[PDB]
């Protein structure tokens, strides 16, 4: 049917295409060299939705399926685990290149305790890494957090406490407690006096981009577009920083996608300076300064969309068109793909496609950041039709 | 979530377990032998939804996927084509049992015109058979018919007229014009003076049940239950007739499923005599098919009258499977049997409902997906847009 979901598109006026030596090819390859050594490492699939592409009037839609990222059902461990290994190497005078997980898991002596607030994936990545490397993790989750997500963290040997407070007030609590007990704060965002850990996290994320470029070359295609869903913009910064170093910022039409009740990057893109302001994974508060730098320099467009666009994405991915492969994608995982679908069925299709510079030739890269990390919610969306379109 | 979709279950107080020699193993075997001679014949898959069965607390859920039937995206040609071939053999003084479909294709004689009313699949099956056999077909469809289904028929070289009338009235226009022109009416229901053709159709339908039994035997399983969606009940009658011949009506817990805005079998089942009862394509009912009603009244365990949205839920559950289960493209009417199981699972009265239906950890449940996405617009509105949502 024809339906109107809110798709607010803003041109990035602050664009200057200045690329980042910091978040480029070479660091991504270092991070990937670390991941390749982890048991069970395998590049996550890059699925070609040729039949959806035909329907939507583009050449190709390519979906990087981070549900297959080890056993975590999301991409996050790429950054979290890298950062944690770097912290350990720095403190204990070890070499990242020759790090032994078996040695670290069993070794006696001093242990770090990693403290983190999460709404789901980030904290699970931190917990997994601490468990693998024989360290401790204490994970804080805000009020309303899914029990399955809590249990996933508990099942990794981490402590997990669900507060009576929201995400932002929970982060402050993590910080206070960490300072009090001498814990090592591991958040996936940066603030004044806290950039080292989130830098490694963003460098680690670029592994998926390095994998994806390899897969697109294997496919003999060049991306014209990329949609990147953004909470604080850590993933988008790390991933766009990489892609733009490979293809140049001028030749990649990049679109940053956020839900409209936490669109901190969008609101910063209109203003041209950081603005403080939700589906798990895309919470914000304030843009990550390190990601923000990349996006304002190199992002083509920002999108502020109503939350049901994510739900549309989930369903389209979960029951594909024609003969296309099926992808299990969580709410924040699917929202990039959701935008393409929302556009397709919108009364204003033609002029939205023109604004996104989407045409018969476009080769669109999409990232599915997580699978069904909350199965109750996933099935309510795909089976019950929760967050319906009409 | 926990949600309550209308699922009214009525025990068949009229059950007597009288089977039907007319709709049994031997006629089904004969029909299947016929179908096996048609280009493109392949038994349709019987999919094991193991992970969904574990979630729902039964042993097995097996879905006969009739979207794979000869490129037609529904089961109906099994009936319609069999009847059309029977009628042609009768006219040309031929023995249908001892010839090939290709011999029939190139048969020589006076041309026949087959006239039919349909809301989708039945008329498509008729048009398909007419095209194959070099005969003519004239299909009528009622006001509201999806343009795609009209076009499916037109693409088979048949005429297709969308009327202003509803299903029941449009059928009368078909009879009228056929009398007027010397056309042969081919409808998938019976009335007084008209039972030869719907009998063939119901026997032809039994091929899907014959295949499923063979498939279940290869899997080493025995069904405890069957859910059968029913418009007029030609499919349910034909299929339950075969199954109950194979399994005994006492050892098969059969559940007939209807939408509540046309639950003609259900209403007949509580009342005892035949009751004349917008509707999802395929499950329309004016009055029950007397040929089918006889079988169901005798042999059906229970009748269900359910909310429209039960079918929508089924479509989504089949199209985006649980765990590692295979995926199935199932239309609104195709999916309603499976929808019932899903509605039961999430219902607050899940326990008593399961008890009523005798579903437990030993249950082996045969479901028929009678069609795929015969209306792609509607299909995608349901599975993607969440049209006809639970909430």
């Amino acid at each position: 049917s024809v339906f109107s979901l809110k798709i607010d598109i803003a041109d990035n006026k602050f664009f200057n295409g200045e690329t980042s030596p910091l978040f480029s090819q070479s660091q991504a390859k270092l991070a990937r060299q670390f991941h390749q050594k982890i048991a069970g490492y395998r590049p996550t699939p890059l699925c070609a939705l040729d039949d959806l592409a035909n329907l939507f009037g583009v050449k190709k839609i390519l979906v990087k399926d981070e549900s297959k990222r080890f056993g975590l059902n999301a991409f996050k461990m790429l950054g979290g685990a890298y950062a944690i290994a770097q912290l350990l190497c720095e403190k204990y005078h070890l070499d990242i290149e020759t790090l032994s997980f078996e040695h670290l898991k069993n070794a006696i002596g001093e242990k770090m305790t990693f403290a983190t607030t999460t709404d789901g994936n980030h904290g699970r990545g931190v917990a997994w890494a601490a468990q693998q490397l024989g360290q401790n993790a204490v994970i804080y989750m805000p009020k309303g957090s899914a029990q399955e997500r809590v249990d996933a963290i508990l099942n990794l040997g981490a402590e997990c406490i669900v507060t009576d407070m929201n995400y932002d007030d929970t982060v402050r609590l993590t910080m206070q407690h960490a300072q009090q007990h001498g814990w090592e704060v591991v958040q996936d965002t940066a603030w004044e006096g806290y950039t080292k850990i989130p830098t490694w996290i963003m460098q680690g994320y670029a592994t998926l981009a390095d994998e994806a470029v390899e897969q697109m070359r294997e496919m003999g295609v060049t991306p014209t577009h990329v949609l990147l869903q953004a909470g604080v913009g850590a993933m988008a910064g790390g991933v766009l920083g990489y892609l733009v170093d490979v293809y140049s910022p001028q030749n990649l039409h990049s679109i940053i996608v956020e839900p409209d009740k936490a669109d901190c990057i969008y609101r910063s893109g209109v203003k041209g300076d950081i603005v403080n302001v939700i589906m798990a994974g895309l919470a914000c508060g304030e843009p990550n300064p390190l990601g923000w730098e990349i996006l304002r320099n190199c992002a083509t467009q920002f999108i502020s969309c109503q939350d049901s666009v994510a739900a549309l994405g989930m369903r389209v991915l979960g029951n594909p068109y024609g003969n296309d492969p099926r992808i299990i994608s969580g709410e924040s995982g699917a929202v990039g793909l959701g935008v393409l679908a929302a556009v397709h069925y919108h009364p204003q299709r033609q002029s939205l496609m023109e604004k996104l510079a989407l045409n018969k030739d476009a080769v669109v890269l999409v990232i599915s950041t997580e699978g069904d990390t909350d199965v109750k919610h996933y099935r309510e969306v795909v089976w019950e039709g929760k967050h319906a379109v009409a």
